[PDB]
């Protein structure tokens, strides 16, 4: 077969798709390129061509093999933010991304998973009992905020471990994601005229700065410490791999930013979707708060908890099923290959956009949120909200433990109301690398009232 798509119009095709990229947001190109071509489909964004694809077997395909272990994006922009061929969610340099991983593949598996669910949980109450830092005086939290500051004090405190300031490194987070969104993609142009482009390059500066005197006090207390056998972090392991000769300090830096920003940037933007969720399907919320009275009671949250809470398991998954956050995936093809029908050649990008995904295939009410969407097993080959295989989301099995203990905790505690009739679809968002609530409105704010 050849490939579906708009005309290559001797060279205006890619400027009219690219500019639709720039224009419309990543997310939504992705879903109108679907929508009026195939779920199989060809655009360019800068030169190279550039496959846009919804079809459950090619995601299967491409994230299953190791010849798509490779993302892309602008060379200018990774390098603006630090993520060229640095750290591991956009370095596609295969060698240097293939030994750093494995730093970030420990670390959120085996003991420090099982250390997160109460870390988080901790983090969440000590937060729950300062509400006055996120609450009005109309009772309104900031959930946002909230989640944001549990998250980076949850990652902190199992990754790293020196004090900060939750608050500025919060707000700093934020000026990071928007840069790194809005250059992943800008054509080399736009990096020329620099009133364009100072107004990020200084966002990239305030958080690394910032990361850099925490790294500078983790040096120290390391250089000084007695038991180096019995505590061992992430930022750590990092470390003493620089101290062998396997690692460079621009990289564990940017290992280290890139750790703390993660939870922060995705978690916060589904558990604030999930609540709104919540808020309007009382049905769902009956069916959590019953399930964590049998498992739980009033014991703190455990590890072999986690595996039992089975509605609320059900519920996360059909949240990030029908409201997405991270509803596509950019990968690289560094081999040749027939996929599905059709030929691609190395160099080839790729956006996979499982969030249309989700809607297309096994499912069988795939436009409502119902928990009947997961009645029956779902096999991972209809349903990869994290990715699989050899680059798949890292922290897959440590999110599913995360959100599970916020959850709990906080439902635990507390009814959630959302204002006027505000629900997530009436939620205006940005479709752009994620799919996230539009902060330069309002109505974002929820309502925490006690029970018993
Ligand atoms: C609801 C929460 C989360 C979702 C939905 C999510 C989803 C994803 C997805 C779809 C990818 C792309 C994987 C692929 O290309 O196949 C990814 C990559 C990644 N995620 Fe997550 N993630 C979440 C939370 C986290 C957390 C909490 C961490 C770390 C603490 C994390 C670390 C990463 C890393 C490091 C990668 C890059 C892997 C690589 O390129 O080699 N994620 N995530
Ligand atoms: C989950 C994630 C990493 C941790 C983080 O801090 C923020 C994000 C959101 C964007 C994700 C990214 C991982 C790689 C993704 C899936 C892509 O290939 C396109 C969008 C992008």
């Amino acid at each position: 077969s050849s490939i579906p798509g708009p005309g290559y119009c001797m060279g205006i095709g890619p400027l009219i798709s690219h500019g639709r990229f720039l224009w419309m947001g990543i997310g939504s190109a992705c879903n109108y390129y679907n929508r009026v071509y195939g779920e199989f489909m060809r655009v360019w964004i800068s030169g190279e061509e550039t496959l846009i694809i919804s079809k459950s077997s090619s995601m299967f395909h491409i994230m299953k093999h190791n010849h798509y272990s490779s993302r892309f994006g602008s060379k200018l922009g990774l390098q603006c933010i630090g993520m060229h061929e640095k750290g591991i969610i956009f370095n596609n340099n295969p060698e240097l991304w293939k030994t750093t991983r494995p730093f970030f593949m420990k670390a959120l598996s085996g003991p420090g998973l099982v250390r997160m669910v109460t870390v988080c949980a901790e983090s969440l109450k000590t937060h729950l009992d300062r509400l006055e830092e996120v609450t009005n005086e109309s009772g309104y939290v900031d959930v946002l905020t909230l989640l944001r500051r549990v998250m980076l004090d949850t990652s902190n405190t199992l990754f790293l471990r020196i004090p900060l300031d939750e608050s500025a490194i919060v707000v700093k987070i934020q000026g990071y994601f928007d840069a790194w969104q809005a250059l992943l993609i800008k054509p080399d142009i736009f990096f020329k005229i620099s009133w364009l482009y100072k107004k990020y390059e200084k966002s990239v500066k305030d958080l690394k700065d910032a990361i850099e005197v925490l790294i500078a006090e983790k040096r120290r207390r390391i250089s000084t410490e007695e038991k180096l056998e019995e505590c061992m972090d992430f930022a750590t392991e990092l470390i003493l791999a620089e101290k062998r000769g396997d690692l460079t300090r621009e990289n564990v830096n940017q290992c280290i930013l890139e750790m703390l920003i993660a939870a922060p940037d995705t978690m916060s933007v589904s558990l604030f979707f999930m609540l709104f969720l919540i808020a309007k399907h009382p049905n769902v919320e009956e069916a959590i708060i019953k399930e964590i009275q049998t498992v739980i009671g009033e014991r703190d949250i455990k590890i072999d908890d986690i595996q039992k809470l089975k509605v609320m398991e059900n519920f996360i998954y059909e949240s990030m099923r029908y409201q997405p956050v991270v509803d596509l995936v950019m990968r690289k093809a560094l081999e040749d290959d027939v996929i599905d029908g059709y030929p691609v050649k190395k160099g080839t990008n790729i956006i996979l956009n499982i969030g249309r995904m989700h809607r297309l295939e096994f499912f069988p009410k795939p436009n409502e949120f119902t928990l009947e969407n997961f009645a029956k097993n779902v096999p991972y080959r209809y349903f990869q909200p994290f990715g699989f295989g050899p680059r798949g989301c890292a922290g897959k099995y440590i999110a599913m433990v995360m959100m599970k203990a916020i959850l709990v905790t906080l439902l635990r505690r507390f009814h959630v109301k959302t204002l006027q009739g505000q629900c997530v679809e009436s939620i205006q968002k940005i479709h752009d690398l994620s799919l996230h609530p539009d902060e330069t409105k309002n109505m974002l704010e929820m309502i925490f009232t006690p029970r018993n």
